[PDB]
């Protein structure tokens, strides 16, 4: 059949894909701006996977419809519209590091976290990683291409000019390049290493929770302990163990006045006076209660946020993972087996789209997962 009828129905995917990818990104980018409690250092890496999403639909998808068309051009000019996605890309990668880094530092050491990570050091971060992108991207256009070798028998037949090459993504890009430099380096080493934050994320996490009840655990058998013991020195035991408990915890009223009281409960423990220390031990219950509970809730529900925001940002770049990685396994079959049929169009035009199509997930994701984007998405769509 004409070309013109399945590259009709390509060329539209596309074109629906890249209006839903500048709309979605277009509204986290302007959520981001409105919405001072979206103003953070995470969000601004969001904002460059969106910034980068925007032009993906603006940009990539546009020069991929014009390179699906082989058409006659410069094999320069050709290798930029071949490559800018990969641009666009590098620097997706990029963002989607630095987040999962961001709440790595966040969960790790929550203390030193805004000291660390600030707006100033972010932009910069990110304005280097963009330069990055361009080098890592356009690496075909210092000179790892094959304009030297151009298929002259195809650029003639289509009537191209002198210096002229029919412009075709395989023709132009070695994938040498692309599967060992763009691929398996600078595409599937990020990715796995995100792979390893992620899983170091959720074990801190994991860890800082048990730790919790731990601690709690340990203050209420001590409490039991001194309850039934029958002299000075067992009550002294389980108290002295408390104390350190208490401290670790602790590492403010309430904490302050837990300590006290088993400094009390211990210095009549130390004078012998068993019924003493222990009714003294009995007060310690209603700091608990009051306040030590208190402080145990929050700093759970503190925690099991930042494993729902982790795993909000985990799925964005498994997303990221799917819908890149049959592209990717694609043109390693055309580069490592040479005896292989290659790859149906349809397939790669498939292949293409799904690539394209991660650009439109992410707003989704943010409005399905995180109620501050939601809310902020709903008042923009709403006014
Ligand atoms: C990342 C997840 C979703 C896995 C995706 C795997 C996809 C990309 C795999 C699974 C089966 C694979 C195909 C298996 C057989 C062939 C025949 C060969 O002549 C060309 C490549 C081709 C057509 C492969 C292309 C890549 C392929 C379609
Ligand atoms: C953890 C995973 C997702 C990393 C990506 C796995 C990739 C690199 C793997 C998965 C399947 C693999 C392919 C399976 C079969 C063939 C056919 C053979 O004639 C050449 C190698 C080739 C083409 C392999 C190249 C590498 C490959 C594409
Ligand atoms: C999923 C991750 C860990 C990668 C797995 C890669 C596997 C599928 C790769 C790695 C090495 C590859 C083999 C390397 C060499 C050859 C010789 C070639 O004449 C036929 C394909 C064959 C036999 C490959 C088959 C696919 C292969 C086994
Ligand atoms: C949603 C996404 C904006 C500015 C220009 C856009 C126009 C870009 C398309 C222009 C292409 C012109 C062209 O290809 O002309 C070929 C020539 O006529 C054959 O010899
Ligand atoms: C030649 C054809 C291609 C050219 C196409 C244009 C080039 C676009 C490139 C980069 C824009 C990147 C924008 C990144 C925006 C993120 C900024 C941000 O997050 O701000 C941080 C904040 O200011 C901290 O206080
Ligand atoms: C923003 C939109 C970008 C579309 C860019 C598309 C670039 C269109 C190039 C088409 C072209 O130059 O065709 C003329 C002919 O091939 C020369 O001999
Ligand atoms: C980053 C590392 C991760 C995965 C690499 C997977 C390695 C895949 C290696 C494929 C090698 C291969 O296919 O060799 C066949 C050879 O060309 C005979 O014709
Ligand atoms: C079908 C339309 C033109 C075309 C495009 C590409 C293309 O954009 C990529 C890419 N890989 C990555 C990781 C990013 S972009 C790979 O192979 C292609 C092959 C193509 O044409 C073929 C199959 O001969
Ligand atoms: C996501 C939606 C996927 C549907 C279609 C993607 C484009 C498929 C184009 C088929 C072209 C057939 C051909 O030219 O051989
Ligand atoms: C195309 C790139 C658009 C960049 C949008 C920046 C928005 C600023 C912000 O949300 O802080
Ligand atoms: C919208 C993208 C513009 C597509 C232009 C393709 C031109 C190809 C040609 O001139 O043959
Ligand atoms: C709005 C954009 C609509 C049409 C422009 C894209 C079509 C450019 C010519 C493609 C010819 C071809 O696929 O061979
Ligand atoms: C914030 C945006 C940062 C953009 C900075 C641009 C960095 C460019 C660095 C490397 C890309 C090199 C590409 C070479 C183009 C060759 C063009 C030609 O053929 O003349
Ligand atoms: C750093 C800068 C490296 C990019 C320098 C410009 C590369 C131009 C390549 C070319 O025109 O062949
Ligand atoms: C490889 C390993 C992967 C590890 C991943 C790491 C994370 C774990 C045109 C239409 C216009 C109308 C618009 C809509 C109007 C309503
Ligand atoms: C719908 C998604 C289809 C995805 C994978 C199916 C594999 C397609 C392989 C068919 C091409 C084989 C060939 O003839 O070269
Ligand atoms: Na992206």
């Amino acid at each position: 059949a004409p070309p013109i009828m399945g590259s009709s129905v390509y060329i539209t995917v596309e074109l629906a894909i890249a209006v839903l990818a500048i709309l979605g990104n277009v509204l986290v980018c302007w959520a981001v701006w409105l919405n001072s409690n979206l103003q953070n250092v995470t969000n601004y890496f969001v904002v460059s996977l969106a910034a980068a999403d925007i032009l993906v639909g603006v940009l990539a998808i546009p020069f991929a419809i014009t390179i699906s068309t082989g058409f006659c051009a410069a094999c320069h000019g050709c290798l930029f519209i071949a490559c800018f996605v990969l641009v666009l890309a590098q620097s997706s990668i990029f963002s989607l590091l630095a987040i999962a880094i961001d709440r790595y530092i966040a969960i790790a050491i929550p203390l030193r976290y805004n000291g660390l990570v600030t707006g100033t050091r972010a932009a910069g971060i990110i304005a280097i990683c963009w330069v990055l992108s361009f080098a890592i991207g356009l690496t075909p256009m210092l000179g790892w291409n094959n304009c030297g070798q151009p298929k002259e028998g195809k650029a003639h037949s289509q009537g191209c000019g002198e210096g002229q090459v029919a412009c075709l993504f395989e023709d132009v890009v070695p994938m040498n390049y692309m599967v060992y430099f763009n691929f398996f380096a600078c595409v599937l080493v990020p990715l796995l290493l995100m792979l390893g934050v992620y899983l170091r994320i959720f074990a801190a996490a994991r860890r800082q929770l048990a730790d919790l009840e731990d601690n709690w655990e340990t203050l209420n058998d001590n409490l039991k302990v001194i309850e039934k013991a029958d002299n000075a020195a067992q009550v002294k035991d389980a108290l002295t163990k408390m104390r350190a408990a208490a401290l670790d915890a602790q590492k403010r009223h309430g904490f302050d006045i837990l300590v006290g009281q088993i400094d009390d409960a211990l210095k009549l423990a130390n004078e012998g006076k068993v019924k003493e220390a222990q009714a003294a031990a009995e007060q310690l219950k209603t700091t608990r209660n009051a306040y030590i509970q208190k402080y145990l809730e929050r700093a759970r529900s503190t925690l099991q946020k930042e494993v729902h925001a982790a795993k909000s940002a985990a799925i964005i770049a498994g997303l990221f993972a799917l819908c890149w990685l049959p592209l990717h396994i694609i043109n390693c079959f055309t580069f490592f087996c040479p005896d292989c049929s290659h790859a149906p169009l349809w397939l790669m035009y498939l292949a293409i789209v799904l690539a394209h199509t991660n650009s439109v997930v992410n707003p989704f994701i943010y409005a399905y997962r995180i109620r501050e984007f939601r809310q902020t998405f709903r008042k923009i769509i709403r006014s």
